[PDB]
RNA sequence: UAUAUAAUAGAAUAAGAUAAGUUUUUUUUUUUUUUUUUUUUUUUUUUUUUU
């Protein structure tokens, strides 16, 4: 499911807040997402991804 | 070994038309003019009585 990989991405992200290459690790579970999971998932995971998100885009090489 | 906190100010001063919701004597006083009645006075005519 989507609470899962969104409690999982943000331990990784809190990790990093506390990093060498690190940023591809917990950007494989935002590739990672298929629509099913999406259709039924609540508002916490999503806001949880997008924090992630922004958090991880802040300092991404190439796109977002 | 944590995911999260939030507060500063000031002024004194007025315009103005909408087709609407009562009615319950009429009379008193004063003055002038005309008409009618009564009383008083004067003049004329007629009749009666007395000198």
């Amino acid at each position: 499911t989507a609470l899962d990989v969104a409690m999982r991405v943000n331990k990784l992200k809190r990790l990093h807040q506390t990093k060498k290459q690190v940023e591809l690790d917990a950007w494989r579970d935002l590739n990672n997402l298929t629509e099913a999971q999406i259709n039924s998932a609540e508002g916490k995971a999503v806001s949880l991804l997008l924090n992630s998100w922004a958090y991880f885009a802040k300092y991404w090489e190439k796109g977002a």
